[PDB]
């Protein structure tokens, strides 16, 4: 298990575009192409996103890099941000993936209110930031992703994803 498996697992692959589980426009491997309820300017932005006249559909290829590049800013986002760099600077490998996850799947505004959490986190109070993290609406909207989620920030382990 990696960072990529971990989020295909998630995420899922699909090629044509899709509302994710928002309601929100999004193609690949949980590209999120915009909020707009409007079809037209999401095929627009996949036409912008991948160089070329896609019609709303892409190869395993071009989805693979969206991910690539994704993956990739979910991180640089991170250790950009004031807030997320000490403590995801304090976790060992398989718990800093649980972070990429998280910010990939809710954006740094996503995580904003995660300030306790992050604190118990920083303070390896794995079970307390565990119970933390599961009372927000991102456990609620999505239990099953955020369980797996939590468990790998809770015990460091890839036991959630098999
Ligand atoms: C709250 C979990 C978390 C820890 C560290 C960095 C980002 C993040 O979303």
């Amino acid at each position: 298990m990696n960072i990529f498996e971990m989020l295909r697992i998630d995420e899922g692959l699909r090629l044509k575009i899709y509302k994710d589980t928002e309601g929100y426009y999004t193609i690949g491997i949980g590209h999120l192409l915009t909020k707009s309820p409007d079809l037209n300017a999401a095929k627009s932005e996949l036409d912008k996103a991948i160089g070329r006249n896609c019609n709303g559909v892409i190869t395993k290829d071009e989805a693979e890099k969206l991910f690539n590049q994704d993956v990739d800013a979910a991180v640089r986002g991170i250790l950009r941000n004031a807030k997320l760099k000490p403590v995801y600077d304090s976790l060992d490998a398989v718990r800093r993936c649980a972070a990429i996850n998280q910010v990939f799947q809710m954006g740094e505004t996503g995580v904003a209110g995660f300030t306790n959490s992050l604190r118990m986190l920083q303070q390896k109070r794995w079970d307390e930031a565990a119970v933390n993290l599961a009372k927000s609406r991102w456990y609620n909207q999505t239990p099953d992703r955020a369980k797996r989620v939590i468990t790998t920030f809770r015990t460091g382990t890839w036991d959630a994803y098999k």
